[PDB]
């Protein structure tokens, strides 16, 4: 919905304006993006999304008409400002976020050729869990940075401390995405992760 369509959106046309040097590519992407705004929010969540940021992307579609008008790329870099706040809070419900139960000690992070030594349950979004080392009574182990564990826990528990707990709320992109893991997790599920990092080895 509008949500991913805007992150993916706003992202594509950084990538031809910033990296490409493209104006035309990135205006191509945005356009489409106000015009489906102007029919007005349709559902509950398309709703709150218009509250959040419809005047900031209001705004940012004027700072670029300016732009047409004057070339000067200061009105773009308004624009980009305004464009990045709102990449930036919607952001915030994708990925994964991190959220302390019990703190750590705040100084030992897992650092490249460690080993993390964690226990963890696994829950659908509604909270049906799914699987537990605790239930294993034992810790899972595992190596950061190559891609052994889904993209959450990568950068999820990289931002842990030993000895802390968080839990980690995962989106689809992040963990198993459309395919899902056949008998576990559906497609397009969202994950969250009790985890506590017990050691580096
Ligand atoms: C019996 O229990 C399973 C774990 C189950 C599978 C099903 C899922 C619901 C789940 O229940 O775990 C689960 O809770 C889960 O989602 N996990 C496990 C805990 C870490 C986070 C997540 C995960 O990423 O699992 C991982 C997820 C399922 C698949 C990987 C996701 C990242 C992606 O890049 C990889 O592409 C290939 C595949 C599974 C793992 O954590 C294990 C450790 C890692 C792998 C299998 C791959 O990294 C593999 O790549 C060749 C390796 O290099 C490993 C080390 C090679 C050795 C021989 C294989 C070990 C296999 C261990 C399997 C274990 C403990």
């Amino acid at each position: 919905g509008w949500h991913e369509m805007w992150h993916e959106g706003l992202e594509e046309a950084s990538r031809l304006y910033f990296g490409e040097r493209n104006v035309k590519g990135m205006f191509e992407v945005l356009e489409p993006l106000h015009a489906m705004m102007e029919r007005g929010p349709q559902t509950l969540k398309e709703t709150s999304f218009n509250q959040a940021y419809g005047r900031d992307l209001m705004e940012a579609q004027e700072w670029c008409r300016k732009y047409m008008k004057s070339g000067n790329v200061k009105d773009l870099t308004q624009a980009w400002d305004l464009y990045y706040h709102v990449f930036r809070r919607i952001s915030k419900q994708m990925g994964v976020q991190v959220e302390t139960i019990s703190p750590g000690d705040g100084r030992t992070f897992p650092k490249r050729g460690q080993t993390c030594v964690v226990h963890y349950t696994g829950m659908l979004e509604d909270g049906k869990k799914f699987d537990s080392s605790r239930d294993r009574n034992k810790p899972f182990k595992f190596m950061l940075g190559k891609q052994e564990v889904i993209r959450g826990w990568e950068e999820g528990v990289a931002q842990m401390s030993v000895g802390q707990r968080a839990k980690l709320t995962i989106s689809p992109d992040y963990a198993y995405g459309a395919t899902g893991h056949p008998g576990i997790i559906p497609p397009h599920a969202t994950l969250v992760f009790d985890v506590e990092l017990l050691k580096l080895e």
